Protein backbone atom coordinates (compact mmCIF):
# COMPACT_ATOMS: atom_id res chain seq x y z
CA UNK A 1 0.00 0.00 0.00
CA UNK A 2 2.65 2.32 -0.41
CA UNK A 3 5.10 4.00 -3.70
CA UNK A 4 8.46 4.98 -3.69
CA UNK A 5 10.71 7.30 -4.94
CA UNK A 6 12.60 6.37 -7.91
CA UNK A 7 14.95 8.16 -10.36
CA UNK A 8 13.39 9.21 -13.21
CA UNK A 9 15.45 7.70 -16.12
CA UNK A 10 16.25 7.74 -20.04
CA UNK A 11 15.48 4.36 -22.15
CA UNK A 12 19.12 3.80 -21.09
CA UNK A 13 19.60 2.57 -25.02
CA UNK A 14 22.80 0.70 -25.94
CA UNK A 15 24.33 -0.68 -29.22
CA UNK A 16 27.49 -2.99 -29.45
CA UNK A 17 28.51 -4.44 -32.58
CA UNK A 18 29.03 -8.13 -32.82
CA UNK A 19 30.01 -10.76 -35.30
CA UNK A 20 27.16 -10.37 -37.14
CA UNK A 21 25.58 -7.14 -37.01
CA UNK A 22 24.81 -4.94 -33.89
CA UNK A 23 23.31 -5.96 -30.34
CA UNK A 24 20.94 -3.72 -28.94
CA UNK A 25 19.36 -3.33 -25.58
CA UNK A 26 17.15 -0.75 -23.59
CA UNK A 27 15.11 -0.43 -20.02
CA UNK A 28 12.15 -1.37 -19.64
CA UNK A 29 11.37 1.32 -16.93
CA UNK A 30 8.96 1.05 -13.72
CA UNK A 31 6.55 3.55 -14.44
CA UNK A 32 5.29 2.55 -17.46
CA UNK A 33 2.51 0.05 -18.03
CA UNK A 34 3.13 -3.86 -18.09
CA UNK A 35 1.06 -3.24 -21.80
CA UNK A 36 4.13 -1.05 -23.46
CA UNK A 37 6.02 -2.37 -26.56
CA UNK A 38 8.87 -0.85 -28.64
CA UNK A 39 9.97 -0.27 -32.31
CA UNK A 40 13.70 -0.19 -32.65
CA UNK A 41 15.31 2.25 -35.73
CA UNK A 42 18.25 2.02 -37.60
CA UNK A 43 19.60 4.90 -38.84
CA UNK A 44 16.96 7.18 -41.85
CA UNK A 45 14.22 6.39 -39.06
CA UNK A 46 13.48 2.66 -40.19
CA UNK A 47 11.24 0.63 -38.20
CA UNK A 48 13.53 -2.40 -38.64
CA UNK A 49 11.87 -4.53 -35.37
CA UNK A 50 8.56 -4.45 -37.60
CA UNK A 51 5.89 -6.03 -35.14
CA UNK A 52 7.02 -4.96 -31.55
CA UNK A 53 8.70 -6.54 -28.27
CA UNK A 54 8.82 -9.23 -25.89
CA UNK A 55 11.65 -8.45 -24.08
CA UNK A 56 13.91 -4.91 -24.97
CA UNK A 57 16.50 -5.99 -26.74
CA UNK A 58 17.09 -6.60 -30.20
CA UNK A 59 19.86 -8.33 -32.56
CA UNK A 60 20.23 -6.35 -35.57
CA UNK A 61 21.73 -8.35 -38.32
CA UNK A 62 22.00 -4.88 -41.15
CA UNK A 63 23.91 -3.35 -38.48
CA UNK A 64 27.52 -1.31 -39.01
CA UNK A 65 29.97 0.67 -36.77
CA UNK A 66 28.24 3.69 -37.96
CA UNK A 67 24.74 3.17 -37.48
CA UNK A 68 22.55 5.16 -35.36
CA UNK A 69 20.03 3.99 -33.11
CA UNK A 70 16.60 5.01 -31.55
CA UNK A 71 14.02 3.26 -29.99
CA UNK A 72 9.79 4.28 -29.83
CA UNK A 73 7.62 2.99 -26.67
CA UNK A 74 4.25 2.28 -28.38
CA UNK A 75 1.59 2.80 -25.55
CA UNK A 76 -1.79 1.63 -27.15
CA UNK A 77 -1.10 1.35 -30.48
CA UNK A 78 0.84 5.00 -30.15
CA UNK A 79 4.02 5.12 -31.21
CA UNK A 80 5.54 8.06 -28.94
CA UNK A 81 8.79 10.58 -28.56
CA UNK A 82 11.74 8.63 -29.57
CA UNK A 83 14.50 7.92 -27.02
CA UNK A 84 17.97 9.31 -27.10
CA UNK A 85 19.71 8.49 -30.18
CA UNK A 86 23.15 6.39 -29.62
CA UNK A 87 26.44 4.97 -31.66
CA UNK A 88 27.31 1.57 -31.70
CA UNK A 89 30.56 0.47 -29.64
CA UNK A 90 33.09 -1.35 -31.19
CA UNK A 91 34.03 -3.27 -28.58
CA UNK A 92 31.41 -4.98 -25.73
CA UNK A 93 32.49 -2.56 -23.04
CA UNK A 94 32.17 1.61 -22.94
CA UNK A 95 35.64 3.26 -21.56
CA UNK A 96 35.32 6.61 -19.28
CA UNK A 97 38.09 7.55 -18.78
CA UNK A 98 40.09 9.11 -15.62
CA UNK A 99 41.76 11.67 -13.98
CA UNK A 100 44.20 9.25 -12.05
CA UNK A 101 45.47 11.24 -8.80
CA UNK A 102 49.53 11.13 -8.98
CA UNK A 103 51.03 9.36 -6.30
CA UNK A 104 52.63 11.25 -2.74
CA UNK A 105 54.41 10.55 0.31
CA UNK A 106 53.47 10.25 3.96
CA UNK A 107 55.25 11.19 7.20
CA UNK A 108 56.02 7.46 7.19
CA UNK A 109 58.68 8.45 4.44
CA UNK A 110 57.17 6.00 2.84
CA UNK A 111 55.49 6.40 -1.53
CA UNK A 112 52.50 5.52 -2.72
CA UNK A 113 50.08 5.20 -5.75
CA UNK A 114 46.46 5.58 -6.68
CA UNK A 115 44.29 2.58 -7.89
CA UNK A 116 40.53 2.90 -8.95
CA UNK A 117 38.31 1.01 -6.26
CA UNK A 118 34.83 0.85 -5.13
CA UNK A 119 32.18 2.79 -6.85
CA UNK A 120 28.83 3.81 -6.82
CA UNK A 121 26.36 5.64 -9.54
CA UNK A 122 23.67 8.54 -9.11
CA UNK A 123 22.05 11.24 -11.31
CA UNK A 124 23.97 13.92 -10.26
CA UNK A 125 22.76 16.57 -12.70
CA UNK A 126 19.30 15.19 -13.26
CA UNK A 127 19.23 13.60 -16.92
CA UNK A 128 18.44 10.45 -16.81
CA UNK A 129 21.68 9.04 -17.20
CA UNK A 130 24.36 7.62 -13.89
CA UNK A 131 27.62 8.91 -13.34
CA UNK A 132 29.92 7.46 -11.20
CA UNK A 133 31.37 8.32 -8.36
CA UNK A 134 34.43 6.83 -7.92
CA UNK A 135 36.70 5.97 -4.71
CA UNK A 136 40.46 6.01 -5.22
CA UNK A 137 42.54 3.67 -2.85
CA UNK A 138 46.09 4.56 -2.19
CA UNK A 139 48.98 1.78 -2.10
CA UNK A 140 49.16 2.05 0.86
CA UNK A 141 45.72 2.38 2.47
CA UNK A 142 45.15 -0.03 5.78
CA UNK A 143 43.25 -2.58 7.72
CA UNK A 144 41.93 -1.52 10.91
CA UNK A 145 44.06 -3.96 12.50
CA UNK A 146 47.11 -3.07 10.62
CA UNK A 147 49.37 0.37 12.06
CA UNK A 148 50.93 2.48 9.30
CA UNK A 149 50.15 5.90 7.48
CA UNK A 150 47.53 6.19 4.78
CA UNK A 151 47.36 8.25 2.23
CA UNK A 152 44.48 10.89 1.16
CA UNK A 153 41.13 9.19 0.42
CA UNK A 154 39.49 10.41 -2.73
CA UNK A 155 36.09 10.25 -4.26
CA UNK A 156 35.26 11.90 -8.32
CA UNK A 157 32.48 12.18 -10.42
CA UNK A 158 32.47 11.27 -13.63
CA UNK A 159 29.97 11.43 -16.99
CA UNK A 160 29.91 8.13 -19.09
CA UNK A 161 31.36 10.34 -21.32
CA UNK A 162 34.59 10.59 -19.55
CA UNK A 163 33.74 14.45 -17.96
CA UNK A 164 35.03 14.55 -14.64
CA UNK A 165 32.68 16.70 -12.70
CA UNK A 166 34.63 16.83 -9.37
CA UNK A 167 37.15 15.69 -6.53
CA UNK A 168 36.51 15.55 -2.77
CA UNK A 169 39.87 14.63 -1.10
CA UNK A 170 38.98 13.20 2.75
CA UNK A 171 42.57 14.61 3.73
CA UNK A 172 44.37 13.25 6.62
CA UNK A 173 42.47 12.77 9.39
CA UNK A 174 40.08 9.86 7.06
CA UNK A 175 42.00 6.82 7.46
CA UNK A 176 41.86 4.68 3.66
CA UNK A 177 40.98 1.19 4.36
CA UNK A 178 37.91 -1.22 3.48
CA UNK A 179 36.03 -0.13 6.82
CA UNK A 180 36.74 3.12 7.06
CA UNK A 181 34.54 5.83 4.61
CA UNK A 182 31.58 4.22 3.29
CA UNK A 183 29.71 6.54 0.94
CA UNK A 184 26.23 6.99 -0.22
CA UNK A 185 25.04 8.05 -3.42
CA UNK A 186 21.35 8.93 -3.58
CA UNK A 187 18.58 11.97 -4.63
CA UNK A 188 17.53 12.11 -0.18
CA UNK A 189 15.36 15.33 -0.74
CA UNK A 190 13.28 14.24 -3.84
CA UNK A 191 14.91 17.03 -5.81
CA UNK A 192 15.41 14.52 -8.88
CA UNK A 193 19.25 14.73 -8.75
CA UNK A 194 21.15 12.89 -5.89
CA UNK A 195 23.44 13.57 -2.95
CA UNK A 196 26.62 12.26 -1.30
CA UNK A 197 26.66 11.08 2.40
CA UNK A 198 29.93 10.10 4.34
CA UNK A 199 32.20 10.66 7.23
CA UNK A 200 34.48 13.87 7.10
CA UNK A 201 36.69 15.27 9.51
CA UNK A 202 38.58 18.55 9.70
CA UNK A 203 40.53 19.12 6.39
CA UNK A 204 38.47 17.69 4.01
CA UNK A 205 38.06 19.32 0.84
CA UNK A 206 35.06 19.48 -0.95
CA UNK A 207 34.31 19.71 -4.54
CA UNK A 208 34.76 23.60 -4.73
CA UNK A 209 37.46 23.60 -2.36
CA UNK A 210 36.08 24.84 0.51
CA UNK A 211 37.34 22.89 3.76
CA UNK A 212 35.55 21.97 6.46
CA UNK A 213 36.77 22.52 9.53
CA UNK A 214 40.41 22.98 10.33
CA UNK A 215 43.31 23.26 7.53
CA UNK A 216 46.08 22.87 9.96
CA UNK A 217 44.49 19.95 12.89
CA UNK A 218 46.47 16.87 12.30
CA UNK A 219 44.87 14.25 14.51
CA UNK A 220 47.03 10.84 12.76
CA UNK A 221 49.03 9.49 15.85
CA UNK A 222 52.52 7.68 15.22
CA UNK A 223 50.61 4.60 14.16
CA UNK A 224 49.03 6.53 11.01
CA UNK A 225 45.41 6.15 12.81
CA UNK A 226 42.95 9.01 14.20
CA UNK A 227 42.02 8.04 17.59
CA UNK A 228 41.39 11.61 18.40
CA UNK A 229 39.82 15.32 17.52
CA UNK A 230 36.42 15.58 16.24
CA UNK A 231 34.12 13.96 14.05
CA UNK A 232 31.57 14.96 11.10
CA UNK A 233 28.72 13.11 9.10
CA UNK A 234 28.43 15.68 6.14
CA UNK A 235 26.38 15.51 2.65
CA UNK A 236 27.49 17.12 -0.77
CA UNK A 237 25.85 18.21 -3.60
CA UNK A 238 25.99 15.93 -6.31
CA UNK A 239 26.33 18.07 -9.38
CA UNK A 240 29.37 20.19 -7.66
CA UNK A 241 31.08 18.25 -4.75
CA UNK A 242 29.71 21.03 -2.91
CA UNK A 243 29.02 21.09 1.50
CA UNK A 244 25.37 21.10 1.51
CA UNK A 245 25.64 20.70 5.57
CA UNK A 246 27.86 18.75 8.10
CA UNK A 247 26.40 17.68 11.70
CA UNK A 248 28.41 15.86 14.17
CA UNK A 249 29.08 11.95 13.66
CA UNK A 250 27.53 10.12 15.65
CA UNK A 251 28.04 8.09 18.04
CA UNK A 252 31.57 9.61 18.41
CA UNK A 253 34.22 7.26 19.35
CA UNK A 254 34.49 8.99 22.89
CA UNK A 255 36.88 5.96 25.06
CA UNK A 256 38.36 3.93 22.35
CA UNK A 257 39.06 1.41 24.69
CA UNK A 258 35.38 1.28 25.49
CA UNK A 259 34.58 -0.80 22.09
CA UNK A 260 37.28 -3.26 23.00
CA UNK A 261 40.39 -2.53 22.03
CA UNK A 262 42.65 0.25 22.81
CA UNK A 263 45.02 0.20 19.53
CA UNK A 264 42.09 1.25 17.29
CA UNK A 265 40.44 -2.01 15.41
CA UNK A 266 37.50 -2.06 16.93
CA UNK A 267 36.09 1.49 16.63
CA UNK A 268 36.60 2.07 13.44
CA UNK A 269 34.41 -0.42 11.81
CA UNK A 270 32.04 1.57 10.07
CA UNK A 271 28.98 0.50 7.42
CA UNK A 272 25.98 2.71 5.72
CA UNK A 273 22.84 2.21 3.94
CA UNK A 274 20.00 3.77 2.38
CA UNK A 275 16.41 2.45 3.52
CA UNK A 276 13.43 3.75 3.14
CA UNK A 277 11.92 3.79 6.62
CA UNK A 278 8.99 5.90 5.65
CA UNK A 279 7.69 3.15 3.28
CA UNK A 280 7.97 6.40 0.91
CA UNK A 281 10.86 8.12 0.53
CA UNK A 282 14.82 7.24 0.80
CA UNK A 283 16.28 7.47 4.83
CA UNK A 284 20.14 6.83 5.18
CA UNK A 285 21.55 4.75 8.42
CA UNK A 286 25.56 5.23 9.34
CA UNK A 287 26.76 2.47 11.27
CA UNK A 288 29.57 2.51 13.81
CA UNK A 289 30.90 -1.20 15.29
CA UNK A 290 29.76 -4.68 14.83
CA UNK A 291 32.29 -6.88 17.27
CA UNK A 292 31.61 -5.28 19.64
CA UNK A 293 29.16 -1.99 20.83
CA UNK A 294 26.96 -1.93 17.64
CA UNK A 295 25.34 2.13 17.13
CA UNK A 296 22.88 2.22 14.07
CA UNK A 297 22.01 6.23 13.31
CA UNK A 298 19.37 6.95 10.92
CA UNK A 299 18.72 10.52 9.09
CA UNK A 300 17.15 12.19 6.16
CA UNK A 301 18.74 14.91 4.45
CA UNK A 302 14.75 17.46 3.04
CA UNK A 303 14.40 20.61 2.50
CA UNK A 304 18.71 21.64 2.69
CA UNK A 305 18.51 20.47 6.50
CA UNK A 306 20.04 16.29 8.05
CA UNK A 307 17.79 15.69 10.73
CA UNK A 308 18.64 12.37 13.10
CA UNK A 309 15.49 10.13 12.81
CA UNK A 310 17.02 7.67 15.45
CA UNK A 311 19.48 5.63 17.46
CA UNK A 312 19.86 2.37 18.03
CA UNK A 313 23.13 0.94 20.27
CA UNK A 314 23.50 -1.92 21.87
CA UNK A 315 25.21 -1.14 25.08
CA UNK A 316 21.47 0.48 25.29
CA UNK A 317 19.56 -1.57 27.89
CA UNK A 318 17.73 -4.76 26.52
CA UNK A 319 20.00 -4.35 23.33
CA UNK A 320 22.77 -6.47 24.96
CA UNK A 321 21.79 -9.32 22.45
CA UNK A 322 22.37 -7.38 19.58
CA UNK A 323 26.07 -7.00 20.06
CA UNK A 324 29.03 -9.47 17.94
CA UNK A 325 26.42 -10.08 15.49
CA UNK A 326 26.87 -7.43 12.32
CA UNK A 327 28.78 -8.52 9.36
CA UNK A 328 31.03 -6.28 6.97
CA UNK A 329 27.78 -5.28 5.32
CA UNK A 330 24.64 -4.85 5.49
CA UNK A 331 21.30 -5.46 3.93
CA UNK A 332 18.39 -3.09 3.40
CA UNK A 333 14.35 -4.54 2.74
CA UNK A 334 10.97 -4.82 4.09
CA UNK A 335 11.16 -8.33 5.75
CA UNK A 336 7.87 -7.76 7.73
CA UNK A 337 4.82 -6.96 4.72
CA UNK A 338 4.93 -3.21 6.43
CA UNK A 339 6.45 -1.24 2.98
CA UNK A 340 8.93 0.26 4.91
CA UNK A 341 12.39 -0.80 5.20
CA UNK A 342 14.65 -2.51 7.85
CA UNK A 343 18.41 -3.31 8.38
CA UNK A 344 19.68 -6.36 8.36
CA UNK A 345 22.89 -5.99 10.06
CA UNK A 346 24.27 -9.45 9.50
CA UNK A 347 23.22 -11.53 11.98
CA UNK A 348 20.83 -9.27 13.50
CA UNK A 349 17.66 -7.04 12.07
CA UNK A 350 16.92 -3.42 13.10
CA UNK A 351 13.25 -2.34 12.62
CA UNK A 352 12.44 1.19 10.64
CA UNK A 353 11.93 2.87 14.03
CA UNK A 354 15.15 2.24 15.21
CA UNK A 355 14.16 -0.53 17.61
CA UNK A 356 15.35 -4.18 17.63
CA UNK A 357 13.93 -6.90 16.08
CA UNK A 358 15.87 -9.60 16.76
CA UNK A 359 19.61 -11.52 17.02
CA UNK A 360 19.89 -14.60 16.14
CA UNK A 361 23.21 -14.36 18.43
CA UNK A 362 24.97 -16.49 15.70
CA UNK A 363 27.46 -13.74 15.25
CA UNK A 364 29.60 -11.47 12.79
CA UNK A 365 30.06 -13.61 9.31
CA UNK A 366 31.91 -11.95 5.95
CA UNK A 367 28.92 -12.51 3.91
CA UNK A 368 25.55 -11.93 3.15
CA UNK A 369 22.39 -12.87 0.69
CA UNK A 370 19.40 -11.19 1.78
CA UNK A 371 16.12 -12.11 -0.69
CA UNK A 372 13.78 -14.36 -1.79
CA UNK A 373 15.70 -17.20 -2.19
CA UNK A 374 13.19 -19.77 -1.54
CA UNK A 375 10.13 -19.04 -3.59
CA UNK A 376 7.69 -20.99 -1.69
CA UNK A 377 8.13 -19.63 1.07
CA UNK A 378 5.94 -16.17 1.01
CA UNK A 379 8.49 -13.36 2.68
CA UNK A 380 12.60 -13.19 2.32
CA UNK A 381 15.23 -15.42 3.61
CA UNK A 382 18.62 -14.42 4.89
CA UNK A 383 21.56 -16.53 3.65
CA UNK A 384 24.47 -15.82 5.51
CA UNK A 385 27.86 -17.67 6.55
CA UNK A 386 29.98 -16.81 10.34
CA UNK A 387 33.24 -16.72 11.49
CA UNK A 388 32.74 -17.95 15.38
CA UNK A 389 33.84 -21.35 15.32
CA UNK A 390 31.62 -21.56 18.48
CA UNK A 391 28.81 -21.01 16.93
CA UNK A 392 26.08 -23.67 15.95
CA UNK A 393 26.00 -22.68 12.30
CA UNK A 394 28.85 -21.78 9.94
CA UNK A 395 26.08 -21.32 7.60
CA UNK A 396 22.66 -20.10 7.67
CA UNK A 397 19.45 -20.22 6.02
CA UNK A 398 16.76 -17.92 7.83
CA UNK A 399 13.21 -16.60 7.90
CA UNK A 400 14.48 -12.48 7.33
CA UNK A 401 11.38 -11.14 9.27
CA UNK A 402 11.37 -13.72 12.36
CA UNK A 403 15.64 -14.50 12.24
CA UNK A 404 14.57 -18.32 12.60
CA UNK A 405 16.14 -20.75 11.29
CA UNK A 406 15.05 -22.98 8.48
CA UNK A 407 17.94 -24.92 7.79
CA UNK A 408 21.68 -24.09 8.84
CA UNK A 409 25.17 -26.23 8.87
CA UNK A 410 26.96 -26.83 11.73
CA UNK A 411 30.83 -26.45 10.96
CA UNK A 412 33.04 -25.97 14.23
CA UNK A 413 35.14 -23.16 11.66
CA UNK A 414 35.57 -19.82 10.73
CA UNK A 415 33.22 -20.08 6.94
CA UNK A 416 34.44 -16.87 5.23
CA UNK A 417 32.87 -16.93 2.05
CA UNK A 418 29.15 -18.10 0.92
CA UNK A 419 26.64 -17.35 -2.25
CA UNK A 420 23.37 -17.76 -3.25
CA UNK A 421 21.93 -17.82 -6.73
CA UNK A 422 19.57 -19.99 -9.26
CA UNK A 423 22.66 -22.10 -10.66
CA UNK A 424 20.48 -24.74 -11.24
CA UNK A 425 16.91 -25.52 -13.13
CA UNK A 426 16.48 -28.46 -11.30
CA UNK A 427 15.33 -26.39 -8.30
CA UNK A 428 12.68 -23.71 -8.27
CA UNK A 429 14.88 -21.09 -6.34
CA UNK A 430 18.33 -19.95 -5.30
CA UNK A 431 21.04 -22.72 -4.60
CA UNK A 432 23.84 -21.65 -1.76
CA UNK A 433 26.96 -22.50 -1.47
CA UNK A 434 30.16 -22.25 1.05
CA UNK A 435 32.54 -24.49 2.82
CA UNK A 436 32.66 -27.20 0.10
CA UNK A 437 29.28 -27.41 -0.37
CA UNK A 438 26.41 -26.63 -2.55
CA UNK A 439 22.59 -26.76 -1.14
CA UNK A 440 19.15 -26.22 -2.56
CA UNK A 441 17.23 -23.69 -0.59
CA UNK A 442 16.29 -26.54 1.32
CA UNK A 443 19.46 -27.62 2.95
CA UNK A 444 20.08 -30.68 1.01
CA UNK A 445 23.31 -31.30 -0.36
CA UNK A 446 23.98 -31.27 -4.01
CA UNK A 447 26.63 -33.12 -6.00
CA UNK A 448 30.09 -33.06 -4.36
CA UNK A 449 31.72 -30.08 -5.93
CA UNK A 450 31.10 -26.42 -5.95
CA UNK A 451 31.20 -23.18 -8.04
CA UNK A 452 35.33 -22.13 -8.40
CA UNK A 453 34.28 -18.60 -6.91
CA UNK A 454 32.40 -17.48 -3.82
CA UNK A 455 32.04 -13.93 -4.35
CA UNK A 456 29.51 -12.46 -6.46
CA UNK A 457 26.34 -13.35 -9.21
CA UNK A 458 25.54 -11.93 -11.59
CA UNK A 459 22.42 -11.44 -14.42
CA UNK A 460 24.54 -11.90 -17.92
CA UNK A 461 23.59 -14.32 -20.46
CA UNK A 462 19.81 -14.40 -21.26
CA UNK A 463 18.82 -17.50 -19.22
CA UNK A 464 17.32 -16.85 -15.71
CA UNK A 465 19.91 -18.53 -13.90
CA UNK A 466 22.75 -16.26 -12.68
CA UNK A 467 26.39 -16.27 -13.47
CA UNK A 468 28.96 -15.90 -11.53
CA UNK A 469 31.35 -13.17 -11.09
CA UNK A 470 35.67 -13.25 -9.70
CA UNK A 471 38.28 -11.48 -10.22
CA UNK A 472 38.43 -10.14 -14.36
CA UNK A 473 35.68 -13.13 -14.59
CA UNK A 474 32.26 -14.27 -15.47
CA UNK A 475 31.80 -17.52 -15.42
CA UNK A 476 28.87 -20.19 -15.86
CA UNK A 477 28.15 -23.13 -13.81
CA UNK A 478 27.87 -26.06 -16.13
CA UNK A 479 25.12 -28.01 -13.38
CA UNK A 480 24.57 -31.28 -15.61
CA UNK A 481 28.37 -31.45 -15.48
CA UNK A 482 29.31 -30.07 -12.22
CA UNK A 483 32.12 -27.73 -13.66
CA UNK A 484 32.46 -23.79 -13.83
CA UNK A 485 33.11 -22.77 -17.29
CA UNK A 486 34.38 -19.00 -18.73
CA UNK A 487 32.24 -17.03 -20.71
CA UNK A 488 34.21 -13.54 -20.38
CA UNK A 489 37.50 -12.66 -18.89
CA UNK A 490 38.03 -9.08 -19.31
CA UNK A 491 41.73 -8.85 -20.69
CA UNK A 492 43.93 -5.68 -18.96
CA UNK A 493 40.89 -5.15 -16.90
CA UNK A 494 41.17 -5.94 -12.79
CA UNK A 495 39.52 -6.34 -9.99
CA UNK A 496 40.22 -4.69 -6.73
CA UNK A 497 41.44 -5.62 -2.86
CA UNK A 498 43.23 -8.96 -3.98
CA UNK A 499 41.72 -11.70 -2.37
CA UNK A 500 37.86 -10.02 -2.71
CA UNK A 501 38.57 -9.35 -5.65
CA UNK A 502 35.33 -7.31 -6.78
CA UNK A 503 34.98 -4.88 -9.55
CA UNK A 504 34.61 -0.98 -9.22
CA UNK A 505 30.60 -1.99 -9.57
CA UNK A 506 28.17 -4.44 -10.55
CA UNK A 507 24.65 -2.94 -11.64
CA UNK A 508 22.19 -2.34 -14.33
CA UNK A 509 23.16 0.82 -15.50
CA UNK A 510 22.96 0.43 -19.20
CA UNK A 511 19.86 -1.30 -21.53
CA UNK A 512 18.08 -4.76 -20.73
CA UNK A 513 17.82 -6.18 -17.12
CA UNK A 514 21.11 -7.84 -17.41
CA UNK A 515 24.02 -6.60 -15.18
CA UNK A 516 26.55 -4.25 -16.05
CA UNK A 517 30.44 -4.81 -14.89
CA UNK A 518 32.69 -1.87 -14.15
CA UNK A 519 36.46 -3.32 -13.96
CA UNK A 520 39.08 -0.46 -13.84
CA UNK A 521 41.98 -0.78 -16.16
CA UNK A 522 45.00 -2.33 -14.65
CA UNK A 523 46.83 1.08 -14.98
CA UNK A 524 43.21 2.58 -13.63
CA UNK A 525 43.54 4.87 -16.66
CA UNK A 526 39.80 4.15 -17.34
CA UNK A 527 36.58 1.96 -16.24
CA UNK A 528 35.84 -0.35 -18.46
CA UNK A 529 31.67 -0.69 -18.74
CA UNK A 530 30.75 -4.29 -19.89
CA UNK A 531 27.40 -4.88 -20.98
CA UNK A 532 25.74 -8.60 -22.41
CA UNK A 533 25.28 -8.92 -26.08
CA UNK A 534 23.62 -12.25 -25.60
CA UNK A 535 20.19 -12.34 -27.15
CA UNK A 536 17.51 -12.98 -24.79
CA UNK A 537 13.73 -14.07 -24.75
CA UNK A 538 13.21 -12.84 -20.89
CA UNK A 539 12.13 -9.22 -20.00
CA UNK A 540 11.76 -7.29 -16.81
CA UNK A 541 11.75 -3.91 -15.40
CA UNK A 542 14.97 -2.35 -15.25
CA UNK A 543 16.66 -3.76 -12.06
CA UNK A 544 17.59 -0.17 -10.64
CA UNK A 545 13.02 0.50 -10.65
CA UNK A 546 13.62 -3.02 -8.06
CA UNK A 547 13.83 -1.68 -4.20
CA UNK A 548 16.07 -3.87 -2.88
CA UNK A 549 18.25 -3.79 -5.75
CA UNK A 550 18.24 -0.32 -5.93
CA UNK A 551 19.43 -0.27 -2.51
CA UNK A 552 21.86 -2.79 -3.09
CA UNK A 553 23.71 -0.92 -5.13
CA UNK A 554 23.58 2.11 -3.08
CA UNK A 555 25.77 -0.07 -0.53
CA UNK A 556 27.70 -1.83 -2.40
CA UNK A 557 30.91 -0.08 -1.68
CA UNK A 558 30.20 -0.80 1.83
CA UNK A 559 33.31 -2.80 3.74
CA UNK A 560 33.63 -6.01 1.94
CA UNK A 561 31.52 -5.86 -0.65
CA UNK A 562 28.44 -8.23 -1.51
CA UNK A 563 26.16 -8.60 -4.73
CA UNK A 564 23.06 -7.01 -5.37
CA UNK A 565 19.46 -8.87 -4.60
CA UNK A 566 16.02 -8.24 -6.47
CA UNK A 567 12.98 -7.68 -4.09
CA UNK A 568 11.26 -10.31 -5.80
CA UNK A 569 12.55 -13.91 -7.04
CA UNK A 570 14.39 -13.79 -10.39
CA UNK A 571 14.89 -16.95 -11.42
CA UNK A 572 13.49 -20.64 -13.14
CA UNK A 573 10.08 -20.64 -12.40
CA UNK A 574 9.46 -17.15 -11.86
CA UNK A 575 6.63 -15.13 -12.30
CA UNK A 576 5.66 -12.32 -14.51
CA UNK A 577 6.96 -10.05 -12.57
CA UNK A 578 4.57 -7.36 -12.00
CA UNK A 579 4.96 -3.24 -12.72
CA UNK A 580 6.33 -1.54 -9.34
CA UNK A 581 4.55 0.57 -6.90
CA UNK A 582 6.96 4.10 -7.58
CA UNK A 583 6.97 7.37 -8.66
CA UNK A 584 9.25 9.13 -10.72
CA1 LIG B 1 23.16 12.39 -14.77
CA1 LIG C 1 18.41 15.40 -4.35
CA1 LIG D 1 8.89 -3.50 6.60
CA1 LIG E 1 8.81 -2.66 10.26
CA1 LIG F 1 35.08 -10.98 9.52
CA1 LIG G 1 10.74 -16.49 -0.16
CA1 LIG H 1 17.69 -23.24 -8.67
CA1 LIG I 1 21.67 -16.23 -16.91
CA1 LIG J 1 21.66 -3.87 -18.30
CA1 LIG K 1 34.39 -1.86 0.11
Amino acid sequence: AQARQMESLNRGLVAVKTGNGVFVSWRLLGTEPSSVSFNVYRNGKKLNGSPITSSTNYQDAGGDLNAVYQVRAVLNGREQAPSESVGVLNKQYKSVPLQKPAGGKTPDGVSYTYSANDASVGDLDGDGQYEIILKWDPSNSKDNSQDGYTGDVLIDAYKLDGTMMWRINLGKNIRAGAHYTQFLVYDFDGDGKAEIAMKTADGTKDGKGKVIGNANADYRNAQGRILSGPEYLTVFKGDTGAELTTVNYEPARGNVADWGDSYGNRVDRFLAGVAYLDGERPSFVMARGYYTRTVLVAYNFRGGKLTKLWTFDSDAPGNGAYAGQGNHSLSVADVDGDGKDEIIYGAMAVDHDGKGLYSTGWGHGDAMHTGNLDPSRPGLEVFQVHENSNSPYGLSFRDAKTGKIIWGVHAGKDVGRGMAADIDPRYEGAEVWANGSLYTAKGVKIGNTLPSSTNFGIWWDGDLQRELLDSNRIDKWDYQNSRTVNLLTASGASANNGTKATPSLQADILGDWREEVVWRAEDSSELRIYTTTDVTEHRMYTLMHDAVYRLGIAWQNVGYNQPPHTGFYLGEGMQTPEKPNIYT
